[PDB]
């Protein structure tokens, strides 16, 4: 149907916006601490601590499959990256501190992203 095509166009446009958002958020992780899944070779007990691992590569996979239907779903995964890190790692670590900085700098990007999604009507 034409209606189905219209919704699919909206999803494609949301995906384009979120790709730009994801690139901007990842730029706020210059150490690439969140670029890939936490290594279970490096951290064998990780899944005993963290029930829903997340990282930028995993987000990008979902994104290019158009697996984010709205901004909320995308933000949920971004928040997992930060929240998982701040639980597993202590306050005085480069890991925890990278998450705090990503959260703070990322908030700015996401604030304007919400306006664009609403204004254009992408969800
Ligand atoms: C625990 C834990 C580890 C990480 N990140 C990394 O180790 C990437 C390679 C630098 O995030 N949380
Ligand atoms: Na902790």
């Amino acid at each position: 149907s034409m209606e189905q095509v219209a919704m699919e166009l909206r999803l494609t446009e949301l995906t384009r916006l979120l790709r730009s958002v994801l690139d901007q958020l990842q730029d706020k992780d210059p150490a690439r601490i969140f670029a890939q899944p936490v290594s279970l070779k490096e951290v064998p007990d990780y899944l005993d601590h963290i029930k829903h691992p997340m990282d930028f590569a995993t987000m990008r996979k979902r994104l290019e499959a158009q697996g984010y239907k709205n901004l909320h779903e995308f933000e949920e995964d971004f928040d997992l990256i930060i929240d998982n890190c701040m639980k597993y790692n202590a306050r005085d670590t480069v890991f925890y501190r990278a998450a705090v900085r990503l959260r703070d700098q990322g908030g700015v990007v996401l604030r304007q992203a919400r306006r664009e999604v609403d204004s254009i009507g992408l969800e």
